[PDB]
């Protein structure tokens, strides 16, 4: 029902230095539920060190106009380009208004990167078992276009960028103080 897709396979040889530094932006998103049709800004400043990915998220609800900060803690996998995180959630200046809820958990993918492009997966679980899915492109650029690589990985499973939600249209405001400041 809200089973996480199968064939997410993480990017081999992922440069870690270079994926976990500065902003991305979500360009595109496919989101695995039909009806969720809600249109929402993302972007998000990552950060590893010794195994851990620390990391700054930053959604905007383009309906409501409310925005929402978290922020995501988990263990890297061996593989270097996946990693499973517990949230909290925070105010824009970054301090804690919302604990994590141990019952909570995401799992990103990075499924392929090249320049200033990137694919992702993300699985959202409660107590460990699937709520749902999505997958999104990012670029350092919010009005960037993909990578023809990105294409390539959304072809191996069956995906076509056509079917994704285009958010430079949408009315998109962003907080790019909260990230670019993140861990400084
Ligand atoms: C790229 C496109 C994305 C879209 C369109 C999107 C959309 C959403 C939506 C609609 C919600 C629920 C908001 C509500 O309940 O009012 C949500 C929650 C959340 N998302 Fe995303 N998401 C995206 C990517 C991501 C990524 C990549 C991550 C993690 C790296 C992430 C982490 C979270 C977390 C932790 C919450 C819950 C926050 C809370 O409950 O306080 N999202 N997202």
């Amino acid at each position: 029902p809200g089973e996480c897709s199968v064939n997410v396979i993480p990017k081999k040889n992922l440069d870690k230095a270079k994926f976990f530094s500065g902003t991305w932006y979500e360009t595109h998103y496919l989101d695995m539920d039909p009806q969720a049709t809600e249109k929402f800004c993302f972007s998000f400043a990552p950060r590893e060190s010794g195994g851990t990915v620390k990391e700054a998220l930053y959604h905007f609800n383009v309906d409501s106009k409310v925005s929402f900060y978290n922020t995501g803690t988990g263990p890297l996998e061996s593989n270097g380009a996946k990693y499973t995180a517990k949230f909290n959630t925070v105010d824009k200046k970054g301090k804690e208004i919302k604990p994590a809820d141990e019952k909570y958990s995401y799992t990103v993918t990075v499924i392929e990167a090249a320049k200033q492009s990137a694919l992702i997966h993300i699985c959202l679980q409660e107590d460990g078992k699937d709520i749902g899915d999505l997958y999104s492109v990012l670029n350092r650029n919010k009005n960037a276009l993909p990578n023809k690589k990105i294409k390539k990985a959304l072809n191996k499973v069956s995906l076509v960028l056509t079917k994704f939600v285009v958010t430079k249209d949408l009315d998109c405001k962003y907080d790019d103080k909260f990230l670019s400041s993140w861990q400084k």
